[PDB]
RNA sequence: GGUCAAGAUGGUAAGGGCCCACGGUGGAUGCCUCGGCACCCGAGCCGAUGAAGGACGUGGCUACCUGCGAUAAGCCAGGGG
């Protein structure tokens, strides 16, 4: 999803915050999932936590840019 | 053909001995390497932006060899294909 990297450009402040956040608790939903659907879940799992991992390279970048 | 006195030699293995055949355990080993070792050139500083060096982690499903460490089979940007 270059696509995400582009929303990500995006957001700033407490938009990144709640975003990764949330985003997040999805990836815990996954956590959750870990004995249901699986099969087509493997990809929620590795690329949502590769998703807020970015997220996290952002608000490191802006903020970073910041002070 | 039968009886007796005499003499001389024969095969008969439980196992074993030399020989031949055919196995088994044992790895010599001929060769063969992502491994050394030797010389020469290249290279020569790491660390509190808490390093060298490790403890416990993560890989959907992994004790372990791996790479990361809590953003953890990795995110970012540019160089390469």
């Amino acid at each position: 999803m270059r696509k995400q990297l582009e929303e990500a450009r995006k957001l700033s402040p407490v938009e990144l915050e709640k975003l990764v956040r949330e985003k997040k608790r999805e990836l815990m939903e996954l956590r959750f999932q870990a004995s249901i659907g699986q099969l087509s879940q493997n990809h929620k799992i590795r690329d949502l936590k590769r998703q807020i991992a970015r997220l996290l390279t952002v608000l490191n970048e802006k903020r970073r840019q910041n002070a």
